[PDB]
């Protein structure tokens, strides 16, 4: 019942109990491990064709409750017991409830904590919890969305954030950000079938010219945002370059790697998952933290269906790009990590290596094992797109399990 | 759609589903509460010593699945021959509660669970492997002739031949054929007094234990370890290769002079020997087999470990690099220099070698053949994907699905 988890690094051993509160399935059954699988259908959160069941709703939100006040070590006191009795009011009444700022703050950072998939998560404590589920415009999601990026961005020096949205109501459309995350660059097919820019963008890209934007023509064109109110067609604005900070690219000891011209945006902000608190959903709350290079110098930059840029930088390395096992791959992705550690190190904007990150995630799960008893993680995700076992939680086994609050992918509204 | 898994390659953008995991009779140690997918060794294919014979019925059925599965692989499924030799395997679990395997069908055995293992990312050559029968092997001392004559037709002077040697299956009331030592070839770890090890800390145990039984202990940190071979209620008995049958390379860098000074070095062929094979309910305590190494194997995991050789700082200064602080990628760096090393230096000594690129290439075309032959593939990503330059290989971009499928190589619990 209680995995023994180990580590082959140091030998050492725990039990995860913290598993036992899960109350969410996963993809695994015995016959089979789907592990490795990034999408479910199972797992995913569907729409409202309805009202879900009072008890459903109801059960969750107790427990949502019961944790907020164990939170603040107030459990079982009188605020807690009329705080109970106020929701099951609520939600008998009009078929669900809502937050208080406080415990949606707690909500968030529950959240991020139990997000298996992240392995900044020892930063977890410390996040600045804008509230905008006083929004009831498009126009007014675009404003509250320019107040994070300047908040979170901060000139460089990166602040973690997360904007909350009105939670979905049942019946009615779903406030939603369409773009994947609030920045990123557009792609466009050019006959040849091949793509200019981000071919992780090529879709979204298009929904923008469908929607009236006038794309450019560039490899880091900043996408516009296309912000969706209930029921209403999405609306787009574009994002205010003063606002959207970005780091040019060089390189340290080889000088035509500037001449690449490559950049990147320094506020990575996923914005199309969902976020679930004691049974409330939450289909539009961006939030940021702060790179780990991996993600840009060897998943943005490197991956075959990204920008890869894998062979053009081998070449001007005078690398043998004939046989693989001159290794011209290993050694041209560590010069594009480097490269972007460098420039951002440059520019004065955050960012945190594939080492010193994991070292941290070691010590989250340490702090972790002491505070809940164990800590649910996604190794396939956790460890680096290079250098893996180089990394301590190479070396650490994990276990994988869904808890709540928690931030869960959702489908395309489009 | 399809009630079966459903896999997707986000590099491609294909899809396949998975029906072979349905084929599955032994689960695994996930659950739809949580999965356990990163353990090295949940509880599940291990085979705690059962005191006897598999329950008379349990063993018929495994017994039958293997069968029916050889004569499909024959394509003579439903024939007089099948169900005779079904008739046949029933008859003697009835009489003497076992039953024994007929050379082709201990060969075609052997070839599907390495085909089955989850975790090997050579699998794309699982039709060509020579198996010596080896069941009619009766002593410590014959075990070790088999052994030799292994390392010699496998080594093959360099150009490798992947093998296995099988001996004799478990027997009612009677001893194991074990064989001590992890793989064939292994350097010895001396456990020293200011705490330390010398050698391979990860061959400690088992060198402390060749001790115990008279073998007379070396210094270095490459020491080749003696066999440690055990007949059937015996206490084990021990061999040393004769120095010639172990073939090993020097290892050098290709434009870095100084590596070479370093007095690293690595033996060509990889053994594991302490694993289980079963088949058609069979256990085959000792099989071991060996193919080829593939580059990170040693010049990742073997050489830059934290509890191995542990030499990514030495290398890293003698580089001139930045030790003092992760973001310089010191770690990154040497170890992609140790593992060109360990590549050209094989290709140097024309011995068989695969780097991690061709590897996961071919285990693609593996995947993709399976897929047509099988409708899926049994594979452990965090196995399969390599431990350096992991998204730099297709392997990476591909969603797998693990599940257990006999004949099999199950890890067993150490004899002692
Ligand atoms: C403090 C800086 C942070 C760092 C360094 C960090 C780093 C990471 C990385 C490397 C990933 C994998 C991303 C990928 O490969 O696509 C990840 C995933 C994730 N992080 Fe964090 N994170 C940070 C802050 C946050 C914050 C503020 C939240 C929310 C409050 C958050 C929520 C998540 C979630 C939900 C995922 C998985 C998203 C998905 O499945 O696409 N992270 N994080
Ligand atoms: C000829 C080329 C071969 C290559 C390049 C190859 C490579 C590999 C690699 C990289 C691993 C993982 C090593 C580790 O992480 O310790 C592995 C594991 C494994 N291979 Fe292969 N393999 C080959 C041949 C064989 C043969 C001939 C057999 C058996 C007949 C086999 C059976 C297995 C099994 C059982 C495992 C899993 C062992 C474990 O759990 O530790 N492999 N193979
Ligand atoms: C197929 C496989 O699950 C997929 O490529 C995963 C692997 N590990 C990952 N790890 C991180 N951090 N991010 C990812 O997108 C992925 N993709
Ligand atoms: C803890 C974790 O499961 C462990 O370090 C695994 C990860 N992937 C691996 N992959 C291979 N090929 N070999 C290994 O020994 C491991 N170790
Ligand atoms: N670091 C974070 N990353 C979110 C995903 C970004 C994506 N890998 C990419 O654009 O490369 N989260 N965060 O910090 O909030
Ligand atoms: N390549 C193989 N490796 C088996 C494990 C070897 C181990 N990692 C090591 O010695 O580094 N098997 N094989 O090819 O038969
Ligand atoms: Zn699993």
């Amino acid at each position: 019942k209680f995995p023994r988890v180990k580590n082959w690094e140091l030998g050492s051993i725990t039990y995860d109990t913290l598993c036992a509160q899960s109350q969410q399935d996963g993809p695994c059954t015995p016959r089979r491990c789907l592990g490795s699988l990034v999408l479910p259908r199972k797992l995913q959160t569907r729409p409202s064709p309805g009202p879900p069941p009072a008890e459903q709703l109801l059960s969750q939100a107790r427990d949502f409750i019961n944790q907020y006040y164990s939170s603040i070590k107030r459990s079982g006191s009188q605020a807690h017991e009329e705080r109970l009795q106020e929701v099951e009011a609520e939600v008998a009444s009009t078929g669900t409830y809502h937050l208080r700022e406080s415990e949606l703050v707690f909500g968030a950072k529950q959240a991020w904590r139990n997000a298996p998939r992240c392995v900044g998560r020892i930063q977890w404590g410390k996040l600045q919890v804008f509230d905008a589920r006083d929004c009831s415009s498009a126009q007014e999601m675009f404003t509250y969305i320019c107040n994070h990026i300047k908040y979170a961005t901060n000139r460089g020096n990166l602040r973690s954030a997360i904007t909350v949205f009105p939670q979905r109501a049942p019946g009615r459309g779903d406030f939603r950000i369409w773009n994947s995350q609030l920045v990123r660059y557009a792609g466009y097919r050019q006959q040849d079938g091949s793509v200019r820019g981000d071919p992780a963008n090529v879709e979204i890209t298009e929904l923008c010219i469908q929607h009236g934007w006038t794309p450019g023509n560039g490899r880091f064109d900043v996408l516009p945002l296309l912000l969706q109110a209930p029921d209403e067609a999405p609306e787009l604005f574009v994002l205010p370059p003063e606002l959207v900070l970005e780091v040019p690219l060089e390189h340290p000891t080889l000088e035509w790697f500037a001449a690449l011209g490559l950049r990147w945006y320094a506020l990575p902000a996923v914005s199309n998952m969902l976020l679930e608190i004691g049974g409330l959903e939450f289909s539009a709350a961006p939030f940021s933290g702060w790179y780990m290079s991996t993600e840009i110098g060897t998943r943005n930059l490197c991956d075959p269906h990204r920008y890869n840029i894998l062979e053009d930088v081998a070449v001007c390395m005078d690398l043998d790009t004939r046989t693989t096992s001159s290794l011209w791959k290993d050694k041209a992705a560590v010069e594009i990590n480097l490269a972007v550690l460098h420039s951002f190190q440059l520019a004065k904007v955050t960012i945190v290596d594939h080492h010193a990150a994991t070292v941290s995630f070691m010590k989250h799960l340490d702090n972790e094992q002491k505070a809940r008893g164990g800590c649910p993680a996604d190794w396939a995700w956790i460890v680096p797109p290079i250098s893996g076992s180089l990394t301590p939680v190479f070396h650490q086994e994990m276990v994988n399990y869904i808890l709540s609050p928690a931030f869960r992918y959702q489908p395309d509204p489009w």
